């Protein structure tokens, strides 16, 4: 189980970036704070509560604190994960209406984005990338709006 | 002259647009019923607000409360972008009155300036949000918001007297 002390860079980060480049073969795993993960370039095998993905350039999945996951049979597998803490996000968005598996397991965690989804993603997760100091003043506050700005274009752009 | 929200927003619901000036013509003394935040992108004119005069180029950055009485009087291939908004309409819950200056009333400070680096950052921005704020797709109006958001916390990082 991966603990938020562990990947977020203070108490009071509600989001961060962890690029996988690549992502090695992985134990299979819980955690106590939720993540996207955005396939950018090559393949492998995403298993997902005992369920096998052959994973791909394009596919998005929603990831809940408690489903459990592993990665296997990686190819140069090019991904991100933007991971977060519902109980740390301030914004009045509706994160549980845009975000599979905000709450629980998503009903559908696996869904896929085209080139204008993945340019806007591209753009925005670059910005959200750079604001991960936590001596700049209101970086976080900064994080949560482009964090907010992914989630709702992924929610625009996704399919299935 | 008073401008009216009526007349410069899309509906009803739009919180904030762009109204691009290539250029800004003279422009007569007016008040709105919305605010405006003023970035000068290039070229240079001359800004009365509030019956005080500011000689304006690239890099100057305004805080406009809607109360404000301000004209463009003379101008030379003056190159700027209103960003236009209503407090009234912003439905995200961000701390919008401690990072806009002329929020509720006047700025006690309404001229600052940006540097190369925070221009650059603005005009990003500000091309991201001139798209969402004018089309009726899904989310954009969510979106139009987060990136006013973005700007003016951006603003905030980068401007200075
Ligand atoms: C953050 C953590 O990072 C790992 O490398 C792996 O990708 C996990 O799925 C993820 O939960
Ligand atoms: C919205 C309006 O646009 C005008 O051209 C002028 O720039 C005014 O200052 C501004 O209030
Ligand atoms: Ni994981
Ligand atoms: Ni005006």
């Amino acid at each position: 189980k991966l603990l938020k002390d562990d990947f977020f860079a203070s108490d009071q980060q509600a989001v961060a970036v962890a690029d996988r480049y690549p992502q090695d073969v992985f134990a299979e795993h819980t955690h106590d704070f939720c993540e996207l993960v955005i396939v950018w370039r090559g393949n492998g095998l995403h298993v997902l509560n005992d369920r096998p993905y052959r994973i791909t350039r394009g596919d998005l999945f929603y990831i809940h604190a408690d489903d459990k996951h592993s990665y296997a049979s990686v190819n140069d597998l090019v991904l991100q994960n933007i991971i977060y803490c519902p109980e740390r996000l301030k914004l009045n968005l509706d994160w549980q209406g845009a975000i599979p598996g905000f709450n629980a397991s998503a009903g559908q965690p696996h869904w896929r984005l085209g080139s204008m989804g993945m340019a806007q993603a591209r753009q925005v997760i670059g910005q959200l990338e750079h604001e991960s100091s936590q001596h700049v003043p209101f970086a976080n506050e900064m994080a949560e709006l482009l964090f907010g700005q992914l989630v709702m274009l992924l929610n625009r752009h996704r399919y299935t």
